[PDB]
């Protein structure tokens, strides 16, 4: 309960529901922890891949100070989201106290080509909880290859599939079930697509003659992420176009998951150096 | 009780390794804990589905006394197994102190032909760690329907997919991975085919106006059972006919599994009363 946590939380656009701010404050606290793990300093110019509604971008903008800058990239449209769209969220940030430190490029895929950041350099390119959304591990590796042109390293943070408490097993199960099903038969309806781990990142590094360095683990079990993911997995077995037999077979995994808690996994961090 | 541990262990034919007896005593002890949970009484006639080399059968035969009897069913051949075949194991049991209390039917699947037990009635039918081999949950249900005619209740024991310690997570993942891979690439070599939980059994009971009664959990983390199941899961990437893509998405779930311990899961027990 830092003044600073509350300061940054209060800079965000909120939905109108009862628990909006308490949910937001947890999300914001987790991004401060991640920023602390990465040792983000005042003055830096940072590029964030997978910015979504700006929870991390807002935190980084505060951290880098009035002479720093943070550019968020997302493949999503600004009109995506409810109750607030991603553009409503960003325009709120841009019209606020950190606005001059912030830029956002929506509908943007930087593996295609550097496009809107084409001639810039950054002190840091970062990804937090966007790794699992990549099409494949090779696709993540190609993004990194491109980023080598704009920075000397990429910092990452993503859920760990090594649960540190038993009440995190539900979340591990939701992730595995989504990842396996996507692997079995890909879908455009899919949320989680590739379950990247620190060993995947070490292998990407080895394949490309880079280095991967593990950083500190970030614990944040009170994040609503687990509950959201377990519901997403439940939703997906109905929404996916699965055979009866495959559906029926996934059923016991959903049952088990319902009994394995609702705390959020720990989050691993690390750095790919080119 | 457990007071009969060494007596029963000593009835068992051992393979040639230094720690065969130590491994056997752990297995016999696990079956005694299951028998204790089920509350087997003197004089009972019992039918056991998936008796394997008779680790449970012998325990049961001891407990029912010379007034009871234990019939073991296995789908495998007498010549199955190394360094001890199932028939070596069983012929030894039949020649020993408990042999008059025991009967075995190899190459027997009562889902396919009920002939081998024609006209027989039993006090209970039991299944310990044979639920996951069933072709499907409906196939299990159908067998129970057939057993309703010839006994009062069925007692079950099986791996619980709710870890009680973090070091059991690897065993859980082994089971999950195997169950979804069997959904898409079944093999004869595969032995985890359908995952079955207490919720599965409750639903089966609901569908047929039977009662399911959860019993007590059996903890035995020192069993080698997780170690072997984890090894099987790694190996099935090689043995199963998988697409290159599925392979390379599962390959790193396996590496993830490697960091989540090698202790065995708890065992759930319960009764379907017809
Ligand atoms: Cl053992």
């Amino acid at each position: 309960m830092e003044k600073r946590l509350d300061y940054i939380t209060d800079l965000m656009a909120l939905g109108p529901t009862a628990n909006a701010r308490t949910i937001q404050r947890r999300q914001t606290a987790h991004r401060l922890a991640i920023a602390e793990a990465w040792q983000v300093k005042p003055g830096e110019k940072i590029l964030e891949i997978g910015c979504g509604q700006g929870d991390l971008s807002a935190v980084l903008a505060d951290q880098v100070g009035s002479s720093g800058h943070v550019t968020g990239i997302d493949i999503a449209s600004p009109d995506y989201g409810a109750p607030l769209t991603l553009g409503q969220a960003w325009n709120h940030l841009l019209a606020g106290p950190l606005g001059d430190r912030l830029t956002v490029h929506f509908n943007t895929n930087l593996s295609d080509d550097l496009g809107p950041i084409a001639d810039q350099h950054f002190d840091r390119v970062v990804l937090a909880h966007s790794l699992w959304y990549f099409a494949s591990a090779n696709a993540l590796a190609l993004l990194f290859k491109n980023m080598a042109a704009v920075c000397d390293h990429v910092d990452v943070a993503e859920w760990s599939m090594q649960p540190t408490a038993l009440d995190q097993i539900g979340h591990l199960q939701a992730a595995m079930i989504q990842g396996l099903l996507y692997a079995i038969a890909p879908s455009d309806v899919a949320n989680i697509r590739t379950l990247i781990t620190p060993d995947t990142l070490a292998q990407i590094a080895h394949d490309n003659t880079w280095t991967y360095t593990a950083g500190t683990i970030v614990e944040d079990p009170t994040l609503d992420d687990a509950h959201w993911e377990i519901a997403t997995t439940n939703a997906l077995l109905t929404e996916l176009k699965l055979s009866t037999d495959l559906r029926d077979r996934v059923k016991p995994l959903l049952e088990a998951m319902s009994h394995n808690g609702t705390a959020s996994l720990a989050t691993f961090t690390g750095r790919i150096t080119f």
